[PDB]
């Protein structure tokens, strides 16, 4: 399954809205709603989103 589809991503984005940054077990709640994606897979997707925004804002990939 590995790369994310358009529709997986849209679901992911909806899930970030329903389960806010304060939600405990945030990735597990998000992954439960995103069919066929594990908590750690969902956590990695978020990290890549954060890094992408950081690159856009600064012009350097974060480490």
């Amino acid at each position: 399954g590995r790369p994310w589809s358009a529709k997986e991503n849209k679901a992911f984005e909806r899930a970030l809205a329903v389960y806010d940054k304060d939600t405990p077990d945030r990735w597990a709640n998000v992954a439960r709603a995103v069919e066929g994606r594990t908590p750690e897979e969902v956590k990695k997707h978020y990290e890549i989103l954060v890094e992408d925004i950081k690159y856009i804002e600064s012009g350097k990939v974060p480490f």
